[PDB]
């Protein structure tokens, strides 16, 4: 399922012009364009390359470690560079100077469906096909070629574009760096499979279900967890905890799914077949990618640009 379409493949062979006039990337040669947002364990800038006038993501990371340590780093975000899918940020290059690294990438004028969604308020259910279309096939490549998960995937962690494209970001490639990282710098499992919460099996199995709460989250336009009232479903569509608490509730707790009625029995199915508790149970990729809900969505002629552009301004 990772065939090439003739848009999609001309736009695989640009960035890599790009790539290769670029050249090597130093400190100097950016000049900050604005702030994009807050990733836990560094920052994310609008960048502008100057030398080539091309406008970046660089991502900040301040780690004082050894020398050995840094270059290793820069070793192992070296993998980034073999990276080339639609659904997936482009990598341009890392490196350290003065204290940071470097992670500079391809800019996505769109933000995160985070964002996004505190736009929209809650994305349409025939927009969300695009975006599960998106990440059920980032993942693919991320096993099928990179032979390696994600590990975290959550609305800040889907990308989008003017142009209407949807890829993943914030898949971890190098373990000194998470090392090293793992020290002050930490995140939270809330989007994390029980699975994974028990130290047990946990593959893509557990990457497809944090995509499944993330869908819900985006569709119901909120946190699922726990399972909202009765007051908000017929508010919100007519019709707190602490970190450790969800941390369990989700071990503990019959997993959320959507309200019936406002949306599709598809999709209903869909997404409840993501958050099937026993990784063994839950859906596997090529069983998604072959599921009525993407099956519909992949026939589906749906403008997803425009209706991006019109939901944030663009
Ligand atoms: C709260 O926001 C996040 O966690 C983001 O994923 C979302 C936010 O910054 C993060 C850290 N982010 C990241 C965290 C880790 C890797 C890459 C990014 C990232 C990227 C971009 C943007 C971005 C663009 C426009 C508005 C906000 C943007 N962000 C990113 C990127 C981008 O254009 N290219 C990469
Ligand atoms: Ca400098
Ligand atoms: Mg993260
Ligand atoms: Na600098």
């Amino acid at each position: 399922e990772l065939e090439l379409d003739e848009q999609q493949r001309k736009r695989l062979e640009a960035f890599l012009t790009q790539k290769q006039k670029v050249g090597e990337l130093k400190d100097d040669d950016f000049e900050k364009i604005s702030e994009l947002g807050a990733g836990n364990g560094g920052v994310v800038f609008k960048v502008s390359h100057k030398p080539s006038g091309l406008v970046m993501a660089r991502k900040l990371i301040h780690l004082e470690i050894k020398p050995a340590i840094r270059n290793q780093i820069i070793r192992e975000l070296q993998v980034l560079h073999e990276c080339n899918s639609p659904y997936i940020v482009g990598f341009y290059g890392a490196f350290y100077s003065d204290g940071e690294i470097s992670i500079c990438m391809e800019h996505m004028d769109g933000g995160s469906l985070d964002q996004v969604l505190k736009k929209a308020g809650r994305i349409p259910e025939q927009i969300l096909g695009k975006v599960s279309i998106a990440v059920i096939k980032g993942l693919t490549y991320l096993r099928e070629k990179h032979k390696i998960m994600h590990r975290d995937v959550k609305p800040s962690n889907i990308l989008v574009n003017s142009r209407g494209e949807i890829k993943l970001c914030d898949f971890g490639v190098s373990g000194q760096l998470i090392d090293s990282m793992a020290n002050s710098f930490v995140g939270t499992r809330s989007y994390m499979s029980p699975e994974r919460l028990q130290g047990t099996h946990y593959s893509v199995q557990s990457d497809i279900w944090s995509m499944g709460l993330s869908l819900v989250e985006m569709a119901v336009g909120r946190y699922p967890i726990p399972p909202p009232d009765a007051k908000e479903l017929e508010l919100m569509f007519g019709c707190p905890m602490a970190i450790f608490e969800l941390l369990d509730y989700i071990v503990n707790e019959p997993p959320p799914k959507l309200p019936s009625g406002v949306f599709s029995l598809e999709f209903q199915d869909f997404v409840n077949k993501c958050l099937i508790k026993n990784p063994a149970e839950r859906a596997d990729l090529k069983q998604l990618m072959v599921h009525a809900f993407i099956k519909r969505s992949d026939a589906e002629e749906v403008d997803f640009a425009g209706w991006l552009c019109s939901t944030i301004g663009l």
